[PDB]
């Protein structure tokens, strides 16, 4: 039988990519559970299902909010093969501005879904996993979870805090079997304001965002891959018989990781990334 | 033009420390304001700082409760200056265990203390320092926010949060004239039924490995919140501060060789059989 797999956020992007890239494989190996905020955004899942012509019964929805520790129980529930081979952990939100800005209820949300959700998320399928002495796990993790940069404050702060939530609990996973991997990305083909930002921020803060903005676009231009091809890099963890802690979807920035790490004082860093990003 | 400190936490330990460190400098360089989740608690400070015979006016006590928006802005609007030229983002919780563990909420409040309570100070003090041109921010990292270990993942998820807010402010602010710093700590001096029913059995043997072994590197490893309060003095006063300081080297080989590895496999092997004989 088949090795069953249960997705956080599905309605777009990578989780969308992947979910149908699973229970599409030609091995038909797979049976997805795809999860979702609003099963009201399900058309283009579906869409993309029937057009990479995923077998009856490889693919089902569920709706699950991370937010919700009883929507995350009921969609657990709701796995009828009564286990979970593959959890991936991918539901996640954007914040985008300068810190002063964003709105306070904004930052809650941000830290509330990315991170106290993946927790709820370990929190109701880990067991299992532990007591049967099989999983794996793949969480969503960024290149902005590496490196801080300017104008993501929380956006970063928020992945930085799964690669402490990951790494930790990694190294209690080793003897159990359940084999806990970050896939970090870099950018992707997938939130800003004007009077309300400039209101809250400063004026020269006003400016210094749209350069960095107006200078992201270019990074987006020269390095924001496919969903595609970030899929099926959580395809070659999943079929990795020991698989590393981290896997990365694109090398376009192992160089800043280099720099940043030659540095432990910091501020090396700071001043490169300041220039690459300003002048 | 006494310089104008505000430090978060200031009950006990780091946070106490360095106040009553600050208010009695020989210079009375320092004018400082401690605060305090509940002010009721400030007896230890005073106490602490009558002992020093820190002179009059040199340290006033606030209620600032980190939880609360309004709670910042009342104490910020306190500040008989009109300005703060060093903030010490110091209140934290702490949390341990096995992650199945721990309540929802306490994960959501040790996330909302250590991480957002963080970002409201920033919001409410940043802007200030930027209009003006100068300020210094110091902020109370710690290893764990550089590593992570087990059964401390809520706590470094945390910590490590810090590291990345704190990164990404520290690129956009060098032009105006605003230096932030993480102050990067290790250990400081200061139910099995309940674990067993939450938890299988392979991992209530793990956590109590793990908890002999944490009280052993306590025993060696851990600093006096008092030398700890020092480093903070070095940054201060760092004529061009930088974005970490250690207040101990101990722990940087095991940090070096987790940078080695960035797929990270090497980092778990060795912390895995280091923490669990
Ligand atoms: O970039 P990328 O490919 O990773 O994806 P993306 O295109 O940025 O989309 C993020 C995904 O995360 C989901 N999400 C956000 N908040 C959620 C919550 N509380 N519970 C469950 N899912 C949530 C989103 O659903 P929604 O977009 O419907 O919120 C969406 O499916
Ligand atoms: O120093 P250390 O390493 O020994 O650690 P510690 O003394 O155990 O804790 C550091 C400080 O964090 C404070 N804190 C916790 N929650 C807070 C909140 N919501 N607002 C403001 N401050 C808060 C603590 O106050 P309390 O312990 O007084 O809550 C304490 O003064």
């Amino acid at each position: 039988a088949r090795t069953v797999v249960l997705i956080t956020g599905c309605s777009s992007g990578i989780g969308l990519h992947l979910a149908v890239r699973l229970a599409s494989d030609p091995s038909q190996s797979f049976k997805v559970y795809a999860t979702l905020r609003d099963l009201k955004t399900q058309g283009r899942l579906w869409e993309a299902a029937r057009a990479l012509a995923c077998p009856p019964g490889s693919l089902e929805t569920l709706q699950l909010d991370v937010r919700d520790s009883k929507s995350v129980a009921a969609a657990r529930e709701r796995v009828t093969e009564g286990r979970v081979d593959v959890l991936v952990c991918n539901a996640g939100l954007g914040l985008l501005g300068p810190l002063e800005a964003l709105g306070e209820d904004a930052v809650a949300s941000v830290l509330d879904v990315n991170v106290v959700g993946t927790v709820r998320m370990l929190q109701a399928f880990l067991p299992d996993m532990k007591r049967r002495g099989s999983g794996r796990v793949l969480v969503t993790g960024s290149v902005g979870g590496l490196m801080g940069l300017p104008f993501n404050d929380v956006y970063c702060a928020s992945k930085f805090a799964l690669e402490g939530l990951c790494e930790s609990l990694a190294v209690l996973l080793l003897p159990f079997g359940v084999h806990l991997s970050l896939i970090e990305c870099g950018p992707v083909h997938t939130l800003g304001s004007p009077e309300e930002v400039l209101d809250r921020t400063d004026i020269h803060t006003f400016h210094r965002f749209y350069q960095y903005l107006a200078h992201s676009k270019q990074v987006f231009r020269e390095a924001a891959q496919n969903p595609e091809e970030v899929a099926e890099v959580f395809l070659t963890a999943l079929r990795a018989p020991k698989p590393t802690l981290r896997y990365f979807t694109t090398e376009r920035f192992l160089p800043l990781l280099r720099m940043r790490l030659d540095d432990p004082s910091g501020s090396n860093y700071v001043t490169a990334m300041h220039r690459e990003v300003f002048g």
